[PDB]
């Protein structure tokens, strides 16, 4: 319905400004763009599904995600794929672990402070009668 189209579109400018805010704190930047292969040329060899801030808006604005879980999977997958390139001791890596987890935590704190549960359980509950 037209109610339904609503519902998925406030979704989307929620998404929207958590993503924003979280592609604008300077501790972010590296996942900010997708990495590029001129400065990490087997990144894609060794990650099969690469993601970063700018493809999550993308896929916002190809109506991709129709519940808040769909999109804390994206965000997990950013973690996740940094954890598993960077997986040394050395501080480079140290680094961008810990930056990887703080967006994470940041994403999902930002959500359980801001997102209303029964909004959440009103987009599954359409998503789930598609
Ligand atoms: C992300 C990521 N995952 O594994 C690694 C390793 C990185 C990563 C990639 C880059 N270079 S980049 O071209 O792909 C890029 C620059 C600016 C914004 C977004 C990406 C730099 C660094 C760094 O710490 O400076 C880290
Ligand atoms: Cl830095």
């Amino acid at each position: 319905s037209m109610q339904e189209e609503d519902t998925f579109r406030e979704l989307r400018i929620f998404l929207r400004n958590v993503t924003h805010r979280l592609a604008i704190d300077k501790r972010f930047r590296v996942f900010t763009k997708p990495v590029d292969p001129d400065e990490v040329p087997d990144y894609v060899t060794v990650i099969k599904q690469p993601m970063d801030l700018s493809s999550v808006i993308s896929k916002i604005d190809l109506h991709k995600y129709l519940t808040v879980k769909d999109y804390l999977r994206d965000i997990d997958l950013i973690c996740s794929n940094a954890l598993e390139y960077n997986p040394d001791r050395d501080p480079g890596d140290r680094l961008i672990r810990h930056r990887a987890c703080a967006l994470r935590d940041t994403a999902y704190a930002i959500i359980k402070e801001e997102l209303d549960e029964d909004f959440e359980q009103l987009c599954e509950e359409i998503q789930e009668s598609r």
